[PDB]
């Protein structure tokens, strides 16, 4: 009953984690229990070509070693963790995640700008007052998202590489006394000319409620509320919902710029962005000015807010959608997400087996979902008859070499038939499981079709790990089906 989840970010200036507990009804809710963030510096890490450098793999497995530490001792177990730019953009990304996948046991798992803006849209989303017409500013280390939207979710996401640590990187700050200026006013150049063929998309209209979100957004709230005669927001409850002015902040702008970068980290409310603030704040003024904004509200909630809806709301719909299936996994304290994201595969590669050709009994599908549901249930190796849940146990647990060999005692041998339809499940099970082997959800079944006496198989919401996963869990499958070549 008292079910928590952990979802964590891998960002550019810092990684973040939430470990939530979810509420009941099938409702897409959860309260929060714990919140922790890492200063993993990560786009400080990069080489001259871009790579992530033995030290930031390091400061990636320790923040991953905390947050699966934290996450374990509220009662999650098992955290799914998304990264953006840093890790997106190092060409060594994908071995940096396998080697820190290794070493921690969590992936930290590469997903698009796109994809980015839009869980973060559900974070703001989950923090603030949204109206029918939005634009979020989501400024990071290494990039800032453009999102509009309404009620709900994202419409159109735009992510440019205008991030805190890149633009302060890309434009070197000088010796003289216009040195600050001269970096605002050249990061502000670059600002418009990435998004200038874009603006039109994220432009006032009447109406249009502004948003930022992220540590720069909040430090510049926080540092014009103590501006305004304002006491420092975290002595307070936070900044969420905060409003401030263009204005505002162009006046805060103009005093860091006549600092110098050491001056910077004593202006109140800025005191941990010293390094990277004057740059980021020309990034926030210039884009909103562009946008043609007047006013913005600061919201808390971000990516990893949005990561545990977007599982919420998969996880209880596909219950919905057997439904004492992913109950009675629970009852086995097995992880949900995964094990409901491993089902719908399932479902996904039955489907386009059948309408190909292959033959299948009826009840095979709902055999199917049950053992996918409970594959990792350690104690397990209902509208099921006592024959049907032996079929799906054995599913659940198919290996070459079984614990019981057929000579030995206890051994239980099925009819023939039932022999091959739990080896045909098996394989389709396999290949789900290699599918989320980086338990993101992200995965799905674009098309599978024939190729020759074999198979070839299209998926998305792929990452590195789940492709080479279908590499290591799909010999049954060829065995069963033939040659299965996977792409995208
Ligand atoms: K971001
Ligand atoms: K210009």
């Amino acid at each position: 009953s008292h079910m928590r989840v952990a979802v964590a970010d891998v960002g550019t200036n810092s990684s973040h984690l939430l470990i939530a507990e979810a509420l009941p009804g099938d409702a897409g809710g959860f309260r929060v229990i714990d919140t922790l963030k890492d200063r993993t510096r990560l786009g400080e890490c990069l080489d001259t070509r871009g790579e992530l450098t033995p030290e930031g793999e390091e400061r990636l497995a320790s923040a991953l070693t905390r947050f699966r530490e934290l996450a374990a001792s509220a009662g999650a177990g098992d955290v799914r963790v998304y990264a953006t730019s840093a890790l997106r953009e190092a060409p060594n990304g994908a071995e940096v995640a396998e080697r820190v996948r290794q070493r921690t046991g969590l992936y930290p798992a590469v997903i698009s700008g796109v994809r980015e803006g839009e869980l973060t849209y559900l974070g703001v989303r989950e923090a603030v007052e949204l109206g029918p017409d939005n634009v979020l500013l989501d400024l990071g280390g290494g990039s800032l998202e453009f999102v509009r939207g309404a009620e709900e979710r994202a419409a159109d996401v735009l992510s440019l590489p205008l991030g805190a640590i890149r633009m302060t990187r890309a434009f070197p700050e000088g010796d003289g006394k216009n040195a600050g200026r001269d970096v605002a006013d050249a990061v502000a150049r670059q600002v418009r000319e990435l998004l200038r063929p874009h603006a039109g998309r994220f432009a006032a209209r009447p109406g249009t409620q502004f948003f930022l979100s992220s540590g720069t957004a909040e430090a510049a709230a926080d540092a014009i509320a103590q501006r305004r005669g304002g006491r420092p927001a975290e002595a307070a409850g936070g900044v969420n919902g905060e409003r401030f002015t263009l204005t505002e902040l162009a006046d805060l702008l103009a005093h860091v710029a006549r600092l110098r970068p050491a001056q910077r980290a004593r202006v109140p409310g800025l005191e941990r962005r010293g390094d990277t603030i004057l740059a980021a704040l020309s990034v926030l003024h210039a884009a909103l000015d562009a946008l043609g904004a007047r006013e913005v509200t600061v919201s808390e909630g971000a990516l990893r807010e949005g990561m545990l809806i977007e599982e919420l709301a998969q996880v209880q719909t596909f219950s919905l959608a057997q439904r004492s299936v992913l109950a009675t996994a629970g009852r086995f304290g097995v992880n949900l997400s995964h094990a409901g994201q491993v089902a719908e595969l399932s479902r996904e590669l039955f489907d386009r087996l059948l309408a190909a050709g292959e033959t299948f009994p009826p009840p095979a599908r709902s055999l199917l979902t049950a053992a996918a549901v409970l594959h990792e249930a350690g104690q397990i190796v209902r509208g099921f008859g006592p024959q049907d849940i032996e079929l799906i146990a054995q599913i659940a647990r198919y290996h070459r070499k079984s614990l019981p060999k057929p000579s030995h005692p206890d051994y239980v041998a099925l009819a023939p038939a039932d022999r091959a339809l739990v080896a045909r499940l098996a394989g389709i099970l396999r290949v789900a499981d290699g599918l989320d082997r980086a338990h993101t959800g992200l995965a799905r079944v674009d098309d599978l079709r024939r190729q020759g006496q074999g198979w070839q198989l299209r998926v998305s919401g792929v990452t590195p790990l789940d492709l080479a996963g279908v590499g290591e869990k799909g010999d049954l499958w060829a065995r069963e089906f033939g040659p299965l070549s996977v792409q995208n």
